[PDB]
DNA sequence: GACTGATCTGTACATGA
DNA sequence: TCATGTACAGATCAGTC
DNA sequence: GACTGATCTGTACATGA
DNA sequence: TCATGTACAGATCAGTC
C-alpha cells in the first residue's frame, strides 16, 4: 500500500551518485575559494544538513542543504523583540582593522552587507567554472543562502547557507526547547547543548527596522544528529539492531505535502519544516522504538497525519527548539490557509489517498 | 533480601565527603607538583576510574584509582609475544634532547625506570605535606601505581597509577574485543575505538626478561563509560527514565567475593575486575534493559552468579577486550582454587547467601 | 594577544517525606 | 515513590604575562 | 619546524540473491 | 529477509613551505 509509494520515493544509487559527484567538486571549489583570495571569510567550515545528508530526500537528488558555517567571537545578542527566533549582534570586541569591520552598521553585524559580499564572491568563482554547468539563482526573499542550479543535465538545487558559529551556551529562548529527556535523554541533550548554534541571515524583505541586521537561529546540526540518532534503542536502524519507521513517515509526510503545495497556491505559507517540526513533537510524544515499528507503518503514518491536522486546528504548532515561538500563528499563516489544508489532508485520509498517484 | 544487603553495602555521604575532600586536595598538589617543578611528566593529565568514580564503590570510601596519563606520541608497539595484553614501547622518534630519553634501555621505553621517578617525585612532594596524615605505600609487585595511605583519621588508599595516552589506532589484540554491537551498538563502538588508549606498567617481580620494560593495556577510561552509560535505552537510570538492577548485581558479586576472599586464602588469585569481566559479558548477553529490572534482582543475580560458576567450570573468562587473553587459565590460576571457589559459591547459593552477615 | 585559575550547569547519588 | 542537598564533570569566562 | 593533501575505517544506504 | 557495492564522515598519516 505505502509500501509501493515508499518505493516510488527511493532514491537511486546511480542518480545519487552522479549528482553527488558534480556538487561536491562544485562545493569544494567555492570552500577553497572562500579560503584562499585573501577574503574575510577565510576561516569558513563546512557543514552538510537537510533530507539529502539525513537520507530523508525524497524522488530525487536535486536538493542540497550546504552551510558556511563561520566562528564568531566575543557577540552579544540583542532578541529581536520576543520573537526568540530573531536577534540582533553586537560585537564586545573589534578586535583590530577586523574582517568584519565592513559588515557592521553600526555595533551591529549587517546580515544584508555580509550575503551581499558573501553573494559577489560565490558569483565571481562561479564564472570561472568551465566544466559544468553551474549558475547563481536570483536572491529570494527570506533566504539565508545564495542558491545554484547545476545542469548536471538534471537540474539540482544547492543552498549555500552563509552561517555565523557561536559556541557560547544557547539564547535564553530554547532553554525549555529540545524537550528529548524522555526520549533521547538528559545526557544527550545536555552534550547537545554544550555544542555551538548557528545564526543565518533572515533577509526578510518586509521593509522593518532592523531588517537587515536581523539574525534567525539555525539547529540543522542538531537535527542531523536527531535523524541519524533517533532510537531509545541504540541499535535502532543499526546493523545489529531493528529498523523503525519514523524516516519513512518523514517522507511520505514530506511528499503528500510537496504534492498537494504543486497542485494548490493555496499552499505557498507551508514548507517541509512544518512537517519535520510536527514530526519531532510526535516523535518526543511516542519515544518507544515499538512505537514506530514497520509493521505499524499506515497506523503510525495516520497517528502523525492526525497530529498534524490538530496542530492545524489548534493553530498551534511550536518550535522545537524555541517553545515560545508558534509556527501556525494568525502572523505567520492565515486562517484560511489552515482550514483548507485540513480539508485537502481530510479528503486524502478518508479516500485512500488518490493524490499518491 | 538482597535490597537490605544492598542498603549495608551503600556509602554515606559524611564519610564521601570528608575523604573526598581530603583525597582532592592531595591529588590536586601531587598533579601541580608533577605539572610545576620542571619535571618530565609535566603535560600528565589526570583521569579517575575505579568503582568510587563509578558509583559502585561498596561499605566506605577507602579506596580511589587516579590516573596520571601522559600522552607519549610517534611509538610502536610489539606485542610481547602473544598474549595480547602485553606490550613493548618504542619510539620512532627521539624529539631531541627529549624528556624520555633517561627512560629508554635502548629503543625500548623502560617501565621500571620512569615508575621510579614518578615514584621519587611523589615521595619527596608527599614529605612536604604537613596538614594531612599521607605516606607513600611500599611497592607492591605488579602494581602500575604509587599507593598512598591517608590517615585521614580513617585509613584511605589512593593508586596514583601511571599511564601512557597513545591517541593511535587500538592494538589488533583488541579488534574482535569489546563486542557491545548488539547492546550499546555500532555507533558507540565505533566512537570509543576511535578515543585514545592507555599502557600501564606491568611492573611484575617475575624476572622474566624485558621485566622492567613490559607494558600492559589499559581501559579504565572506557568501562567508566560503559558503567556511566549502560543500557541499550539512553533514559536507563537518567532522571526521565527507568532503573535498571545492574549496577547493583555488580555490586552483590563485588562484595561476596570480598567477603570470600577475607575468610579464605585460597583466592588470593582472584580481583574484582574477573567479576567486572564476567558482568560484561552478561550485560553483552542480556543486553535488554527489561531483562535487568529492579523487581527481578535476585533472579538477575543468580544469572550472573551463574555464568560465574560457568565461567570456572569451563575455566574460561575471556578479557572483555582482549578476547585472546583468557584470566582463567591454568597459567595464572590453579584448577584447584576455581574449584575451592565452585563449591564455596555453590554453596551460598543454595543456602540463602549467609555469608551476607 | 596567549595561558591558567575561577565560575557555572547539570547528572548521579545520598537523604528526608 | 517524590523533593532537597553533595560530588563530579565538563565547559565557558575572567584574570595574569 | 608548521600547514595541507592523502589514506584508512566504518555506518547508512542502495542493489542483487 | 540476507550478501555486495557506493557515499559520507571522521580521524590519522604523509608530503610541501
Ligand atoms: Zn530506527
Ligand atoms: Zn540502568
Amino acid at each position: 500500500k505505502l509500501k509501493k509509494v515508499l518505493d516510488k520515493l527511493r532514491l537511486k544509487r546511480k542518480d545519487i551518485s552522479e549528482a553527488a559527484e558534480t556538487v561536491n567538486k562544485v562545493v569544494e571549489r567555492l570552500l577553497r575559494r572562500m579560503q584562499k583570495r585573501e577574503s574575510e571569510f577565510k576561516g569558513v567550515e563546512q557543514l552538510n544538513t537537510g533530507s539529502y545528508y539525513e537520507h530523508v530526500k525524497i524522488s530525487a537528488p536535486n536538493e542540497f542543504d550546504v552551510m558556511f558555517k563561520l566562528e564568531v567571537p566575543r557577540i552579544e545578542l540583542q532578541e529581536y523583540y520576543e520573537t526568540g527566533a530573531f536577534y540582533l549582534v553586537k560585537f564586545k570586541r573589534i578586535p583590530r582593522g577586523n574582517p568584519l569591520s565592513h559588515f557592521l552598521e553600526g555595533e551591529v553585524l549587517s546580515a544584508t552587507k555580509m550575503l551581499s559580499k558573501f553573494r559577489k564572491i560565490i558569483k565571481e568563482e562561479v564564472k570561472e567554472i568551465k566544466d559544468i554547468d553551474v549558475s547563481v539563482e536570483k536572491e529570494k526573499p527570506g533566504s539565508p543562502a545564495v542558491t545554484l542550479l547545476i545542469r548536471n543535465p538534471e537540474e539540482i538545487s544547492v543552498d549555500i547557507i552563509l552561517a555565523l558559529e557561536s559556541k557560547g551556551s544557547w539564547p535564553i529562548s530554547t532553554k525549555e526547547g529540545l524537550p528529548i529527556q524522555g526520549w533521547l535523554g538528559t545526557k544527550v541533550r545536555t552534550n547537545l547543548r554544550r555544542e555551538p548554534f548557528y545564526l543565518v541571515p533572515k533577509n526578510a524583505k518586509d521593509g522593518n527596522s532592523f531588517q537587515g541586521e536581523t539574525w534567525r537561529l539555525s539547529f540543522s546540526h542538531t537535527e542531523k544528529y536527531i535523524l541519524n540518532n533517533h532510537g531509545i534503542e541504540k541499535t535502532c536502524c543499526e546493523s545489529s539492531g531493528a529498523k523503525c519507521c519514523r524516516k519513512e513517515c518523514l517522507k511520505l509526510m514530506k511528499y503528500l505535502l510537496e504534492q498537494l503545495k504543486k497542485e494548490f497556491q493555496e499552499l505557498d505559507a507551508f514548507c517541509s519544516y512544518h512537517v519535520k517540526t510536527a514530526i519531532f513533537h510526535m516523535w518526543t510524544q511516542d519515544p518507544q522504538d515499538s512505537q514506530w515499528d514497520p509493521r505499524n507503518l499506515s497506523s503510525c503514518f495516520d497517528k502523525l497525519l492526525a497530529f498534524f491536522l490538530e496542530c492545524l486546528r489548534t493553530e498551534k504548532l511550536d518550535h522545537y527548539f524555541i517553545p515560545k515561538f508558534n509556527l501556525f500563528s494568525q502572523e505567520l499563516i492565515d486562517r484560511k490557509s489552515k482550514e483548507f489544508l485540513s480539508k485537502k489532508i481530510e479528503y486524502e485520509r478518508n479516500n485512500g489517498f488518490p493524490i499518491f498517484d
